[PDB]
């Protein structure tokens, strides 16, 4: 059962058996059956969702931090000083003409920002969702801070990571994701 090895792997994470019971089916749907393949699954879900407390990308960053996740876009203080304690303002600007958004007017940026427990970023990919899911997360990206949707665009990011692992072998901090998947592991 999903949710109680989201207990295993963090007893302290944010409502397992709500969480537990949207997982599931996602899971189960996607493939993500086989034993490995859950434990790693969770355990990135578990890192990224900060245990299951976040479902929205965080963007308060220090002045310095910009400068160091983002060098080209923030070279100098000047620039980085702007953008650091304004999520808004830096969300449309980082994400400028990138996955499908507009520039820094179109507020596609910030509009797009990921959401999700593992998140989905930046117009095309909600597009993309919203073509493999059959919901208007276009419209309403915001959709994908429910437990419902969330788990099952958790799952379908995973299952888009196989599907492109897989598809290279037919043509032949990081410390947190570890702890979590050895916990997990450890379960069988
Ligand atoms: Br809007
Ligand atoms: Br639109």
């Amino acid at each position: 059962m999903i949710t109680d090895l989201l207990r295993a792997v963090a007893p302290n994470c944010k409502d397992p058996e709500g969480w537990g019971e949207q997982l599931t089916p996602a899971m189960e749907k996607f493939g993500i059956r086989d034993r490995e393949d859950i434990a790693a699954f969770i355990a990135q879900l578990m890192v990224e969702s900060g245990e299951l407390n976040r479902v929205v990308e965080n963007l308060s960053y220090s002045t310095k931090r910009l400068r160091e996740v983002w060098p080209k876009r923030f070279p100098d203080d000047r620039t980085a000083m702007r953008y650091a304690n304004n999520p808004q303002a830096l969300a449309n600007y980082v994400y400028a003409n990138r996955i499908g958004n507009g520039n820094e007017a179109s507020g596609d940026g910030w509009r797009f920002r990921g959401r999700g427990p593992i998140q989905t970023t930046g117009r095309a990919n909600y597009l993309q969702l919203e073509r493999a899911l059959g919901i208007p997360v276009t419209r309403k990206p915001e959709l994908l801070e429910t437990q419902a949707l969330g788990a099952l665009a958790a799952a379908k990011f995973w299952y888009d990571n196989k599907l492109t692992s897989l598809a290279l072998d037919i043509a032949g901090g990081l410390a947190r994701r570890r702890q979590y998947r050895d916990k997990a592991r450890k379960h069988l």
